[PDB]
């Protein structure tokens, strides 16, 4: 039980080392998780004039918040959806990072636009350079996408105790895109056909879609079906319902995506994973 926040970066890392050993987690994984939580706290300060979130977390960071470190893939990006703002997100994040949170500050590199088909307004990528009490701590790649259909209408609010465990008690509360839209977007991505030079490498989405199916439990799939239809129609590429094909180079990508997840009941080959996700597609499509 730590009585006080870490005096400095060296103390922060020593506490992170101790907690990671206590938890049986890779140090760098916990350190990245803490960096992500810090960026998410900056994002959680961004609100519209009613106080509603401007940014919702998605991607691997959301799955790590939903499932915990032991039960989620290692990933690096902090992926977000901007619920209203455009280029104002970057300016507002930069201000939030300068003000700081619980001793952490951040400078953000310039936003660069990303060319993605089916999206009228392009995603933006940049990097958060984090410091703790003056000294550089970690860097976090950030991606910001615009709203699609209803994927920002509602949000889940998730938490982590990782900073509490190193003596930083301030409540963590992270607004996240809901599971129906995460499923819709990952199903679209994992079944997308890319243009001749590019090729789809997204076999890891087969892991995340199994993890997301598990989190729906016995839920009615109707919100997920509506989100799936909305995303597939909005993007105007391949139609709903898709076929979960696998590409010849996917077996080892999928194996890499399983690293650290031996204790979970997941498909152990990419064929079995495609079969599982295809069954999920059919179950979603059946909903009424």
């Amino acid at each position: 039980p730590y009585s006080s926040p870490p005096t400095n970066l060296r103390s922060l890392r020593d506490r992170l080392t101790q907690v990671a050993e206590r938890q049986g987690v890779v140090f760098g994984r916990l350190q990245r998780h803490v960096a992500m939580i810090v960026v998410a706290q900056f994002a959680a300060t961004l609100t519209d004039d009613t106080g509603a979130p401007l940014l919702l977390v998605k991607g691997g960071s959301s799955l790590e918040l939903r499932r915990g470190i032991p039960d989620s893939r290692t990933s690096k990006d902090f992926d977000t959806v901007a619920r209203r703002d455009i280029e104002l997100i970057h300016e507002q994040l930069a201000d939030a990072g300068e003000t700081g949170w619980e001793g952490f500050t951040a400078i953000f590199t310039a936003p660069e636009e990303i060319d993605v088909p089916g999206m009228p307004v392009k995603p933006r990528r940049f990097t958060a350079k984090l410091s703790y009490r003056g000294r550089a701590f970690a860097t976090v790649p950030i991606e910001v996408s615009s709203v699609e259909a209803g994927n920002a209408d509602q949000f889940d609010t998730l938490t982590s105790d990782a900073l509490g465990l190193v003596g930083v008690p301030a409540a963590v509360a992270v607004p996240c895109m809901t599971i129906p839209w995460q499923i819709a977007q990952k199903l679209h991505a994992v079944t997308a056909v890319l243009e001749e030079p590019k090729v789809n490498d997204r076999a890891h989405d087969l892991v995340d879609l199994q993890l997301l199916e598990g989190l729906l439990l016995d839920a009615d799939l109707m919100p997920t079906r509506s989100a799936c239809i909305a995303i597939f129609e909005a993007r105007a590429q391949h139609p709903w319902p898709p076929r979960v094909a696998t590409l010849p180079h996917w077996p080892l990508i999928y194996a890499g995506a399983l690293e650290g997840l031996d204790h979970l009941e997941l498909a152990r080959t990419v064929d079995a994973a495609a079969q599982a996700v295809q069954r999920f597609v059919a179950r979603i499509d059946r909903a009424t």
